[PDB]
């Protein structure tokens, strides 16, 4: 019957082959962090660890979670190094339930991973600002606004904004399928810069998504994600081509103690002229313990 535990999360990325801007061909994320029990039934303390490699940067941090239901919030110190040299990390975020249908979610960080996670070569310090509104109109349909600003160490400013969409096409036993419409606007000031620093970013992309069912019993179960979209991006003084996306990945649930997750991502979008394609590995696990 115990279901509130101490909980272990780890997840990682990895570029198969990324010739991506932002990206070397093959980089590594990992980040790892346990959390304690309820340690009264609202409070959590947790503690963990990040590491990228592609010239190492390692992350220590900790933080506390405060948790009920219409309200969840926690705040986070980390500490970062890099080349002998550390700089000072903090987080602070949470979501609120207004009316049911609506939510209304926060997040301030430093240093902020909405910067480019080595614009640091010449040490691009970045702080940020998120904001999101996500509505829930039937129990079949799903809308997301967000959007969020980033100030640089180099005196660039970084808006992006984003609207998702979640419409449940078919639900099945075994099957369902998902309708999700992404639209992104990026824009930023910066004009002759060391990492990529795209001026006006607009991309509209139509995707769906299909989660089937390969077995279940009771409460423990497995199953396959394929997803995939085709979309058009357009970039100022670049003009406009094409997105394509595909994704395959597996999960598995066992006794509300064990879930993970692989997938194996491909996207080829046009960056400052013609197409780069982009080829990774994300994979995350949840356990609950002593």
């Amino acid at each position: 019957d115990v279901h509130n535990l101490a909980e272990l999360r780890i997840a990682g990325s990895t570029g198969i082959d990324a010739e991506g801007p932002d990206s070397g061909k093959h980089d590594v994320d990992l980040t790892t962090i346990v959390y304690s029990p309820p340690l009264k039934d609202n409070w959590r303390g947790f503690a963990g660890f990040g590491y990228a490699d592609g010239g190492i940067v390692r992350d220590w941090l900790a933080g506390v979670e405060w948790r009920s239901r219409n309200i969840w919030l926690e705040a986070e110190y980390a500490e970062r190094v890099f080349n002998h040299e550390h700089k000072p990390g903090a987080r602070l975020s949470g979501w609120y339930d207004f009316n049911d249908n609506w939510r209304i979610g926060s997040q301030l960080e430093r240093l902020s991973h909405r910067v480019p996670l080595r614009a640091m070569k010449n040490g691009v310090t970045g702080n940020s600002a998120q904001a999101y509104v996500r509505w829930y109109q039937n129990e079949r349909r799903k809308y997301g606004v967000s959007w969020a600003f980033t100030d640089f160490s180099d005196s660039n400013q970084r808006h992006e904004v984003s609207l998702e969409g979640q419409e449940r096409i078919w639900s099945s036993p075994y099957l369902i399928v998902d309708f999700l419409p992404s639209l992104y606007y990026e824009q930023n000031t910066e004009h002759d810069t060391p990492y990529y620093n795209p001026i006006k970013t607009f991309d509209i992309v139509p995707a769906f998504e299909a989660s089937h069912l390969l077995w279940r019993s009771y409460e423990n179960s497995w199953e396959q994600i394929f997803s995939a979209g085709v979309g058009a991006s357009w970039q100022k003084h670049y003009g406009t081509d094409v997105v394509t996306q595909l994704g395959y990945g597996q999960r598995i649930s066992w006794n509300d103690v064990i879930d993970a997750g692989a997938t194996l991502r491909w996207e080829k979008r046009p960056y400052d002229g013609d197409r780069e394609h982009n080829l990774y590995v994300e994979f995350d696990m949840t356990f609950r313990f002593r």
